């Protein structure tokens, strides 16, 4: 299971860099990247306490966002759902 | 599928690495442009489930990003790869 | 690790590519210093050789140090210390 936490952190670093690249080249808006970066905060916390499922879903969302595949509203929705689901 | 997921991770990674090594002057624009065409072939080979084409395409991109394959060799690899997809 | 298989070596190389990028990202935005990155790159050179030679444990250790450095979590003095230890452990 340490292997999966390792993988999750690898993807978090990768997608965090992808967000910054696609912000710099103008493909994404600042608000979108800020909201995705808040999900990245949740994934980091999820990784800490072992919540693989929350972390994995958060990463899927951040990847979808970095690739312009989901909306600002969908990112805000997923963030609230993920934060609350991490609380349990 | 674990493999498709890994393939997508590597295409993200190598897309970033290619720009990094263009911007710091390590790679020529023309090499990076040819590698970016291979990355399109990988993006497709992933979507299409042609995993071996995806994996070889990423190996060529990685070699290109590290300056380990010549411009002519990248051009030839892309031809061999594009054909191998169809 | 899972042994010095081609699959593990390939994973270690992915991580090194990823951390190569992160060091530059975080040098450029001012998070990391030039001397920190230079020392981290000397660990990256040790990691490279370790990956080649199948020394997955030495490589995983250098990657963990480089990662901790890139996130601003260990001091320049710790990175230098880690580089000396890792070069010897190899
Ligand atoms: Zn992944
Ligand atoms: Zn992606
Ligand atoms: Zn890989
Ligand atoms: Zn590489
Ligand atoms: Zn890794
Ligand atoms: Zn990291």
């Amino acid at each position: 299971t340490e292997e999966e936490k390792h993988h999750l952190h690898d993807d978090l670093d990768l997608l965090t860099i992808l967000l910054e690249l696609n912000l710099r080249n103008g493909k994404l808006s600042k608000e979108l990247v800020e909201e995705a970066k808040r999900i990245a905060e949740i994934v980091k916390e999820a990784i800490e306490k072992g919540a693989v499922e929350v972390a994995e879903k958060g990463l899927e969302v951040i990847d979808a966002a970095a690739h312009g595949k989901i909306s600002l509203e969908e990112v805000k929705e997923a963030r609230e759902k993920l934060k609350k689901e991490l609380e349990e």
